[PDB]
């Protein structure tokens, strides 16, 4: 896989990012992760870390796996990146998602998202306490 330029438009909540990519608008759900809604518990501090991460980013950046690029809703299913960080990794690291919605032929990420949420686990990070 590789990345590719995006600038941010605006952060949605936990798993859902508007960027601007090839010079249009879209909106962006994260591969392999799913946060609370905001009306869920935990859903507003994941709201929170991935607006913080994405908005304090210097250099977004996307990278689409080798299957589907969009969902049924349209949105772009990506791995996304602020200054080099994956925010989906760190979303699961931090016990502010689950990895889920593992589809086969987009699930690159998988393994190394699932070691994050392991440490998760063991450290009992909010989602886990
Ligand atoms: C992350 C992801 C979600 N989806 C679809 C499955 C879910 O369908 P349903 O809407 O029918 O439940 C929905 C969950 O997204 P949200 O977690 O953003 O609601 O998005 C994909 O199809 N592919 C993906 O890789
Ligand atoms: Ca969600």
């Amino acid at each position: 896989l590789h990345k590719e330029p995006a600038t941010l438009i605006k952060a949605i909540d936990g798993d859902t990012v508007k960027t601007m990519y090839k010079g249009q608008p879209m909106t962006f759900r994260l591969l392999l992760v799913d946060t609370p809604e905001f009306n869920e518990k935990y859903g507003p501090e994941a709201s929170a870390f991935t607006k913080k991460m994405v908005e304090n980013a210097k250099k977004i950046e996307v990278e689409f796996d080798k299957g589907q690029r969009t969902d049924k809703y349209g949105r772009g299913l990506a791995y996304k990146y602020a200054d080099g960080k994956m925010v989906n990794e760190a979303l699961v690291r931090q016990g502010l998602a689950k990895v889920a919605y593992v589809y086969k032929g987009n699930n690159t990420h998988e393994q190394l998202l699932r070691k994050a949420e392991a440490q998760a686990k063991k450290e009992k990070l909010n989602i886990w306490s």
